[PDB]
Parts: C-alpha cells; structure tokens; sequence
C-alpha cells in the first residue's frame, strides 16, 4: 500500500481548522491550535524518540494528553494511555512489557526503576512536559512525519498480566468509520462529552479521535467525574452526545430534566444495559443507544442503532462487521436462542497483541476475535448479552 501516518490523514481531513475540537477548564482549543501545538511537539519528541519507540503516559485526560498522544505518533513513536493513578507495580509492569522508552506521568511523581517525565502543577491548557527545558524548544516548522504501512502497529492499548493490543492506522480509520460515521451519524460542531477516560479504549475513541475524525468536539476533565463533577460539566457545556456506562445513566436519574436540556444521543458501552434504565429514560424522552465494543476491535462493533434501539438487547453488527455464535466445539452455532461465544470479524479488528503467549494470541485465531463473551440471537438478528465462558 502507500505509507502514510495516522496523525497526518486526521489533519489532512478536510475540516475547519478554525472549528473547536477540544474543551478543558471552561477554554476551548480549535483544531489548528492544536495542530501547531502537535507538530511543534513532534519536532521535540524526534530528538527523543527513534521510529517504534514506545510511550507510556500515565496522565488523566486534557488536551495536553490528545495532543501528547497525537504528536509521538507523528514521529512513528508508539504510544499507549494507561489509568494515572496505576500503582507503582502496575505502571513498571507495562512499560517493561512494551519496553517503553518513555513513560510521562503526573506531577511529583515517582521515577521507575525508563525515562521518566512529568506533568507541570497548575493543569496549564497546554503543557510542554518538560521538553522545553530537555531537548530545547520546539522548530517553528515541522512536518517530518514517518510513513509507514497502514496495518501496522501505530499505537496500543492496555486491558491476569496486562495485554497490549496493537492499533494500526487501517484499524483505526475503519471503526471510526464504523462507528462515528456508519451508525452515529456525527456531524461537524457536535459537542461531545464522554465520561469514560482516555486509558479506556472507549473513551480514546470519544474523546481523542472522533472530534478529529468527525469535525466535532469533546469536552475533556482531568478530575475524577463525580455526579457532582458530571453536573457541572452537563451545565456548562452541555453536549449533545453522551458516552456514558450504565451506572453512569442510572446515577443521573435525579437529574433528567438537567440532561434532556441539551443531550440527543446518548450511548452506552462497558456493560449490557438493564431493561429497566432503558425504560426510565425512554420515558423520559430520551433513547440510550446500547452497544459493544472491545479493546481487541477498536470501538463498538455490535450495537443498537439510534431511533431504533430495543430493551434489553445488544442490537445488530455494525456496517463491515462479521458476529458468529460458537458452540463449545468450536462449532458454528446456525440457530437462534443458543447462546455461545461471540467471534467478530471487520474494520476496526486489532492485528494482535504487542506482546503475548500463543495461548494468549489464539484469542485472534482464524481472522476473527473471540470475545470471551456468551451471546445469543432472536429471530430478529438482534444480539443479547448472556455472560461469560468459564
Ligand atoms: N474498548 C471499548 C471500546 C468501545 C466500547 C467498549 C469497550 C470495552 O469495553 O473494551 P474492553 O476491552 O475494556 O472490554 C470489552 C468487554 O467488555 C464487555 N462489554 C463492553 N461493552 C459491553 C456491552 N455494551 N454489553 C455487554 N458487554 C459489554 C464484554 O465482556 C467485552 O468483551
């Protein structure tokens, strides 16, 4: 194929550069503040960091992390966002298991025992991580991206001993279609506010690429959200789209008319959603989306689609995407109402794991995932969630 970077296609979009993509502590970056800010970045990381080189940021979301992230792509660097508050153990363990050679952490942090940077105090909109006093200031015009084979690793994602699935620019590209595109329909302006953080693949997607891969924007909050916290941010920046949990719906319950006021599409991943959330806010008004995605697939692969979603229910494969039901033979299961394990096959589908057993890979035996997940199928098509394997 041609070689190409992913962060160079998502500013080669054809997009306002002077629209929003990023919200943080009630200020707004548009997309080519934050362009600039990434190629600069790029041309401090590439005195730092070869072509494949991993990154490890440990950091909560902020724009500083999305353009972090973007920027050591640019170099060819592969980085991965993991929870900031790991233990110490935790951290070590994944840096070693993808050999990092950078890991960037929150303030006054310890050091582990790769090079360890840190976060300035303050939360500043745009932070430099040290660079500046390590290798310099930023060139004013940088563009040296590395190209490389769009099914290769680009970045990775970390879910027993932690497994890194590989990301690739192909992958990438095809459930960002899949989802943002094929079944949300998002447009440009979309405000958009996912509560899921950017160390979970969930939340990476929602925050950090559909706003480049849609045209849209997402508020991001490095404080843990609490109610309280989810409120305020309702209020002040009231999204139309909502990527929430189920608990997360359920906790909003006192506040309804607070939600309704400016949400449209409110989406649910993580966990199957409960009949009775989706009927309390169906009465409401308001119609939560159901839908499956795994680490292993990039985003939601299965889900219900907006004006058409049902109760206790997973919905139908997303466009591209191939769900098969297995028996405990490894058997294809041809009827309905056998539950069995759910196999997936299509665009946003991992290449592997970074580093792992062959017991361990066979989880992508055949060019499909094995989801581990127990599912069955009405008459209808449409998937329900009935557990896990043993
Ligand atoms: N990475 C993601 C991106 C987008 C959306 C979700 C994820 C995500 O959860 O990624 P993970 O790798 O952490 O976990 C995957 C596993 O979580 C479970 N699960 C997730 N969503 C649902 C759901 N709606 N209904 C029922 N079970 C669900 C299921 O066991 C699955 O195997």
């Amino acid at each position: 194929s041609t070689l190409a970077n992913l962060t160079e296609v998502l500013f080669r979009l054809d997009f306002d550069p002077d629209t929003a993509v990023y919200h943080y502590r009630g200020q707004t970056l548009s997309r080519l503040q934050c362009r600039t800010y990434i190629l600069s970045q790029a041309s401090q990381l590439a005195r730092l960091l070869k072509p494949g080189d991993r990154v490890v940021l440990a950091l909560n979301d902020s724009p500083s992390l999305a353009c972090l992230f973007l920027a050591c792509i640019a170099v060819g660097a592969i980085p991965a966002v993991i929870n900031p508050k790991s233990r110490e153990q935790a951290l070590a363990d994944i840096a070693a298991d993808c050999q990092a050679s950078l890991v960037v952490r929150e303030a006054d942090a310890p050091s582990l025992s790769p090079l360890t940077l840190r976060a300035a105090a303050g939360r500043p909109l745009l932070d430099d991580f040290s660079l500046d006093a390590l290798v310099g200031p930023a060139d004013l015009d940088w563009s040296a991206f590395h190209r490389q084979d769009p099914a290769a690793a680009c970045f990775l994602q970390y879910t027993g001993a932690p497994k890194g699935v590989m990301h690739s620019l192909r992958n990438t590209l095809g459930f960002c279609r899949a989802f943002a595109t094929e079944l949300l329909a998002l447009q440009a302006g979309d405000r958009l506010y996912s509560i899921p953080k950017m160390f979970f693949g969930y939340g990476m997607g929602n925050s950090l690429f559909f706003p480049w891969f849609s045209g849209a924007s997402a508020l991001l909050d490095d404080t843990w959200p609490s109610p309280e916290r989810v409120l305020e941010n309702l209020v002040a920046f009231r999204p139309r789209v909502l990527f929430g949990v189920p608990a997360i719906y359920a906790s909003l319950r006192p506040q309804a008319r607070e939600l309704l006021s400016s949400v449209r599409l409110a989406f649910s991943a993580g966990s199957p959603l409960p009949r009775g959330e989706f009927e309390f806010w169906a009465a409401h008004g308001l119609e939560i989306c159901d839908g499956i995605g795994a680490t292993e697939v990039g985003h939601v692969f299965l889900a219900n689609r907006p004006g058409q979603a049902r109760a206790d229910s997973t919905g139908l494969p997303l466009p591209g995407y191939e769900c098969r039901l297995v028996d405990r033979e490894g058997h294809t299961i041809e009827e309905a109402g056998r539950q069995g394990v759910l196999l997936v096959r299509g665009p946003g589908l991992s290449p592997g794991y970074w580093r792992a057993s062959e017991e361990q890979q066979a989880r992508f035996a055949g060019g499909w995932y094995r989801t581990g997940d127990l599912f069955e199928r009405d008459e209808s098509g449409a998937y329900r969630h009935c557990g896990r394997e043993d």
